[PDB]
C-alpha cells in the first residue's frame, strides 16, 4: 500500500517538530526538556506518544 500517499506524516492536532509537544492550554509548541520542571503537565504527558 505504497502507492497513493506520499510526501511526509505529519500531526494533526500538534504542529512541531521532533521533541515537542502542543498544549491547548497556552497554545504553543513546548519541548518535551520543560518536563524537568513540569512534570506534571499536559504537554510533559501528551509528549512521550501521543
Amino acid at each position: 500500500g505504497s502507492s497513493g500517499s506520499s510526501g511526509e506524516q505529519a500531526p494533526g492536532t500538534a504542529p512541531c517538530s521532533r521533541g515537542s509537544s502542543w498544549s491547548a492550554d497556552l497554545d504553543k509548541c513546548m519541548d518535551c526538556a520543560s518536563c524537568r520542571a513540569r512534570p506534571h503537565s499536559d504537554f510533559c504527558l501528551g509528549c512521550a506518544a501521543a
